């Protein structure tokens, strides 16, 4: 990924206008539609904390990833970030603490005070 291009070229899409979720769009998707509040949601990506140190793909365990679009499953930046996409679309998200872990994050796998970046590929999203 390119987290000084994010950095630089990134739109803001939070609520606050904190920067705290940067987003660009790498391949635009062919629907006009958003995915909207309890859409179970498809997709595909990979993550990794800002340091490099950890990583993470729906690959890994060979199935697309499936989750409750703004239901709190998932940390808050994909929530946010994922109803903005449209289907097939790939983003790049670079994301703050603030909508990540914060302060405690999630040990091993994600240190105190952790930036994140992801790729996410809208496959599909269904009503409830
Ligand atoms: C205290 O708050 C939470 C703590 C822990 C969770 C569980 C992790 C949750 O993962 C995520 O929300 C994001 C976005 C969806 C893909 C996975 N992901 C991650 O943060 C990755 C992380 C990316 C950066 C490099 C290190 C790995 C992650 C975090 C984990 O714990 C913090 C994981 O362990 C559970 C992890 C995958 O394991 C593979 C699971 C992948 C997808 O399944 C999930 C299902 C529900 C929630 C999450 C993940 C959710 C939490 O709140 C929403």
């Amino acid at each position: 990924g390119a987290p000084a291009t994010v950095t630089e070229q990134g739109e803001d899409i939070t609520s606050k206008k904190d920067r705290g979720v940067l987003k660009i769009v790498k391949r635009v998707g062919n629907g006009e539609e958003t995915p909207m509040i309890g859409d179970k949601v498809y997709v595909h990506y990979k993550g990794k904390l800002s340091n490099g140190k950890k990583f993470d793909s729906s690959h890994d365990r060979n199935e697309p990833f499936v989750f409750s679009l703004g239901k709190g499953q998932v940390i808050k930046a994909w929530d946010i970030g994922v109803a903005t996409m449209k289907k097939g679309e790939i983003a790049h998200l670079l994301i703050k603490p603030e909508y990540a872990y914060g302060s405690a994050g999630s040990l091993p796998k994600i240190p105190s005070n952790a930036t994140l970046f992801f790729e996410i590929e809208l496959l599909d999203f269904k009503g409830e």
